[PDB]
């Protein structure tokens, strides 16, 4: 019912040289409360806050989180922004000021109508021991690693209810 | 209205050693028509299809796209999946079989109510020359690099209407 390999590959062009050193730099999610999100992404998931930008006239902040050594963060503001925004695989969290106070407000995780965005995913060396730690930290699960057909694979949720896949690259081969 | 830098840093914990091997492996978007998506991400954006997975009983396919040399893709199926799913900064496109035929169906890009997910972002060497090429390829723009206050920064849309930021890490410093 899907594409054959031939049909999919036929729609794939070789990369034009004008796209050399293009990189997938960021995924942007809106967060209700940056205090809860920064705590979750740093303390639970082990990411580093590499850059914060505030736009007072437009009333929002941007928070860039990445799996980066905090010692590699430049100290010069100009160099720091250029370094942060040239890292692969960053998470950009957008804070619209006031949402944290608004009892009525929440963001949509794209896993109920209307769907689109599904999840971010973290590759971990040990899914079961990562999930044991998540459980002990009181993390909310969508899919415990032992539930359903796909054993050794988990989904958790962040403070806004965004889904985070927890996967082990070797266990994914075997699940085929 | 937002956090001070000190208040943001106050909410950040240092990385637990159990998280030091973790990497931000994927961002998952649902795509209506994988033929249009594969063409756009490979031919326009220069990504490589590194893995295709078909789940007949669940009626979906997964397409993993990444800025990777096609010569680095292992040929052994087991090695290929372990390699693909251990790459940083991949895009996972989910094809729910039949959506391409369904006149009634489309995915939500998260940038109108209900909001959450905002965009993926590509770092390029030269935003103006990247965008000149995008225009000549017929790409739909949300924001041309010279439109609005934020000059030197662009948003395009993919075939499902997902927003893709086109940014240059150095031009972002100056926009502060
Ligand atoms: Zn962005
Ligand atoms: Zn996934």
């Amino acid at each position: 019912g899907g594409l054959t390999d031939e049909a999919a590959l036929s729609c794939c062009s070789d990369a034009d040289p004008s796209t050399k050193d293009f990189l997938l730099q960021q995924t942007m999610l809106r967060v209700k409360d940056p205090k809860k999100s920064l705590d979750f992404y740093t303390r639970v998931l082990g990411m580093t806050l590499i850059q914060k930008c505030d736009f007072p006239i437009m009333k929002f902040s941007l928070y860039f989180l990445a799996y980066e050594d905090k010692n590699d963060i430049p100290k010069e503001k100009d160099e720091k922004i250029a370094w942060a925004l040239s890292r692969k695989a960053t998470l950009e969290l957008t804070h619209n000021w006031g949402t944290e106070d608004d009892e009525t407000q929440s963001y949509h995780n794209g896993n109920s109508d209307p769907r689109g965005f599904g999840h971010i995913g973290i590759a971990v060396p040990d899914v079961y021991s990562a999930c044991k730690r998540f459980e002990e930290l009181g993390v909310k699960f969508v899919k415990k690693p032992d539930d359903g057909k796909m054993k050794g694979l988990a989904f958790i949720q962040d403070p806004d209810g965004y889904w985070i896949e927890i996967l082990n690259p070797n266990k994914m081969a075997t699940l085929m």
